[PDB]
């Protein structure tokens, strides 16, 4: 039996902020009657994300497509509190080009609605898989290596922003990266729109955990830091440069798997990774967390390669 819990954490000193104690800045408030909902984009056991037209949003009074996060009508008070905490974290962090940004919220007069940017091309994992199939078909445009480097660089920039705000993501993976206009990548947390209870990428342990993405110190000691996010980012790189294979393909998560990772087992070079991109992956998988690259080092390196 899983609970709906706040994914991201903010470091205080590791001491973490209690997000329930953060303030909600009413500058974000938007009238719920000024949303016209469209299709549901995804739904899980606790809520869903629905596209909508927002009328008069922002300083320019834009009329635009947005995405709206919401809980099920039957949500417990504990879950409504978690959605508010997620809202407060987004307001605390500020905006960046390579994250899925907060645009507004509806907190009065009904259930809490969190309004974010809408990303026209959906998640990166499905995008890469569908593009791979489109490219094999002949036997819109095809992917090239520079596209993969751009996606990778853009995610690293968004993560460098989060790290600069002392924010830990804890579920870095291609399924949590979206592509927007111009195929620009943005990192976010879309667990609410994901069917996690029936998702083979989350393993029951202790909690449903994305074990194949997790650093050994997270698996064994439940330690989460920016450096454990860097490990997960290395797994994301492997996803990108394999065009969306599952990590550790074909390997069952069991005691042997946990031991192998703790002892230094690493995936082999993906089919489309240049040697030095695989070397970055290996660097992200250093067993000593402080030996891993920073997101700024990753960003600068990948920007150069692109
Ligand atoms: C794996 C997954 C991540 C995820 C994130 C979600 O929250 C968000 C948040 C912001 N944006 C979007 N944009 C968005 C999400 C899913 C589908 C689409 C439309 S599409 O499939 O890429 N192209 C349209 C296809 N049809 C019209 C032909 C956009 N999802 C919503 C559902 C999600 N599913």
């Amino acid at each position: 039996k899983p609970k709906y819990q706040v994914r991201w954490k903010i470091i205080e000193s590791y001491t973490f902020i209690d997000p329930t104690q953060l303030p909600y800045n009413e500058k974000w408030e938007f009238p719920r009657n000024n949303l016209q909902f469209g299709k549901t984009l995804g739904a899980g056991a606790f809520g869903k994300v629905v596209e909508a037209t927002a009328f008069g949003l922002g300083k320019e009074d834009a009329v635009l497509k947005v995405a709206v996060k919401m809980l099920k009508s039957t949500a417990h008070a504990d879950e409504k509190e978690a959605l508010m905490s997620e809202l407060k974290i987004m307001s605390h962090l500020g905006q960046h080009e390579n994250i899925v940004n907060l645009l507004g919220a509806c907190t009065h007069g009904g259930p809490v609605l969190v309004i974010t940017e809408y990303c026209t091309y959906g998640d990166l994992l499905n995008f890469l898989r569908r593009k791979a199939e489109a490219m094999l078909g002949p036997s819109g445009r095809p992917l090239e290596l520079r596209d993969l480097l751009h996606f990778s660089s853009q995610v690293a920039q968004g993560m460098a922003f989060l790290a600069s705000k002392n924010c830990i993501h804890r579920d870095v993976a291609a399924r949590n990266v979206l592509l927007t206009n111009g195929h620009v990548a943005k990192i976010g947390d879309f667990g609410l729109a994901r069917d996690i209870m029936n998702d083979s990428n989350y393993i029951v342990k202790g909690a449903r955990l994305p074990v194949k993405w997790m650093a050994p110190e997270s698996i064994f000691d439940s330690v989460y830091t920016v450096q454990s996010d860097v490990w997960s980012y290395g797994i994301l790189l492997w996803e990108i440069f394999s065009l969306g294979l599952n990590p550790y393909p074909g390997i069952l998560v069991n005691s042997k798997f946990y031991k192998l990772v703790k002892d230094g087992y690493q995936m082999a070079q993906p089919a489309f990774a240049p040697k030095n991109i695989y070397s970055i992956m290996q660097a992200c998988w250093a067993l000593e967390p402080t030996h891993r690259p920073t997101f700024q080092q990753i960003t600068s390196f990948l920007q150069e390669q692109a």
